[PDB]
């Protein structure tokens, strides 16, 4: 098991429970989901993608003017702590993130916006979509915007 | 983020995603899953329509448990095989634990064996014949998933959070 955790939140975003794979010339990772269905007490049945239940995401929403000023803010902060940890990243991520950012708001209408739990906004903003199916859905997180924690192995001295 | 390990087979069984009671004087684990699964229709001339029912459980798929099955007989030499191996690692390790253990699977084992058609059985990937067999069932609802696991079979490994 892999948790990814949002660098500048600490929040839990999602684990390798997953399918994952990198888009975006390794800019962005992207989670693919399944539809699930709980319930709660008669029964009620709550449907919606297991990544946002099991990691307690919690849906927001923007207006593409407040978008487009939470994301410059959000590329200059991890900027900065890639400066800090990972200088050979700043030039890709920077370029990468400046092209994304163009296609983010062509398509704006076709994603919903969901952030860690504790709804930090200065967090991370992952997008959820879905596939061209229409039912599955996807998710897509910024790579340079996680940490990984492997669950380690344990052992008794 | 914890994991939930099968003490014998060392497989992830599963996380503290899920809804988790214990029950039977803290014997059990129960853990609370989530079910995963054009409008033409036919009507009185046709056949009726195909059931609604869902079959996917969310634990087996995230957590690569394998369905297993049992004849009544099978079941019943496994289990009390499976107790006598629990036993033992209690007695190294936490012996305090044997007596509780032991009246209260032997209860346990007569409750499986009268409700063992309600119950699908799964075993953790590496499908170790001497790990432990998680029950899947359904509440009263009929729709809810939940499988149970023998606490005294399972290792609770934090996934430790790193310092920021």
């Amino acid at each position: 098991m892999i948790i990814y955790r949002d660098l500048i939140s600490h929040d839990e975003m999602f684990s390798d429970i997953y399918k994952i794979r990198e888009i975006a010339d390794g800019l962005c990772l992207e989670v693919e989901g399944k539809m699930v269905s709980r319930t709660e007490g008669e029964s009620t049945v709550i449907t919606g993608v297991d990544i946002v239940m099991n990691h307690h995401l919690q849906e927001t929403s923007f207006t593409k003017e407040a978008y487009k000023k939470y994301i410059k803010d959000y590329m200059k902060s991890i900027k900065g702590k890639l400066e800090e940890q990972r200088p050979e990243r700043v030039k890709p991520f920077m370029t990468g993130a400046a092209e994304q950012i163009k296609h983010i708001l062509a398509n704006f209408k076709n994603y919903q916006f969901f952030i860690g739990e504790n709804m930090n906004p200065d967090g991370m903003v992952a997008l959820l979509d879905y596939r061209e199916d229409g039912v599955t859905p996807y998710m897509i997180f910024f790579k340079d915007g996680l940490e990984m924690e492997k669950c380690l192995e344990h052992h008794h001295h």
